[PDB]
């Protein structure tokens, strides 16, 4: 049994809060999310890592059109490595391929998927591993609007996944269980940037039907 709670930012396995702007790029940020968490555990730096370098060079994925996280640790592992943010400034605009070797600051060796809709298994994996890739449907106006306590609406659709984001952890708030979540939205949105979704209420927003974390 894992813990009853865990949250990576007291761990300083996460970087700031980012804004994706007007792109699809979520995917790129939940990626360098999962990847910078593993990056602290194994070497203890804590560092941004590149969204921009997979935007422009993940070419399995559709750049601010959208795209899969799995695809993006595919790509880091084939291309052996991943530049720093410091190396590979976001833009925010699709940008032809602009990787520099001199800039690598991670590499990837695969990843695993949670088994689909599994929120035992996701939780387990957040404590085991540490941050964890996830998709949402993120499409209601009640999730736009967030402000505190933990998310929860029936409206939600788990098959109309349309959001990449960051669970960073897990816990209760007053008897309600939740995933705590980093967005790419700034820290403008939700609560500085992180909302509290509702765990183990049959799967709320999908959050456990697209996981994946990389292996380094």
């Amino acid at each position: 049994r894992a813990p009853d709670s865990v949250d990576y930012r007291k761990k300083g396995y996460v970087t700031p809060v980012k804004n994706q702007g007007q792109c699809g790029s979520c995917w790129a940020f939940s990626s360098v999310g999962a990847l910078e968490g593993q990056l602290k555990k194994k070497t203890g730096k804590l560092l941004n890592l590149s969204p921009q370098n997979l935007v422009d060079c993940v070419s399995e994925n559709d750049g601010c059109g959208g795209g899969y996280m799995t695809n993006a640790f595919q790509y880091v592992q084939k291309n052996r490595g991943i530049d720093s943010e410091d190396a590979y400034p976001y833009v925010g605009q699709e940008e032809s391929c602009m990787y520099n070797p001199t800039g690598k600051a991670a590499k990837c060796r695969g990843y695993r998927e949670i088994p689909e809709g599994n929120e035992k298994a996701l939780k387990r994996a957040v404590a085991r591993v540490g941050p964890v890739s996830v998709a949402i449907d993120a499409s209601l106006t009640s999730f736009q609007f967030y402000s505190k306590g933990v998310y929860y609406d029936e409206s939600c659709n788990s098959d109309n996944l349309n959001h990449a984001v960051l669970a960073v952890g897990y816990g209760i708030q007053k008897g309600n269980k939740h995933w705590i979540i980093k967005n790419s939205w700034g820290e403008n949105w939700g609560n500085k940037g992180y909302i509290l979704m509702a765990r183990n209420k049959n799967n709320a927003c999908g959050i456990a039907n697209l996981a994946s974390f990389p292996k380094m």
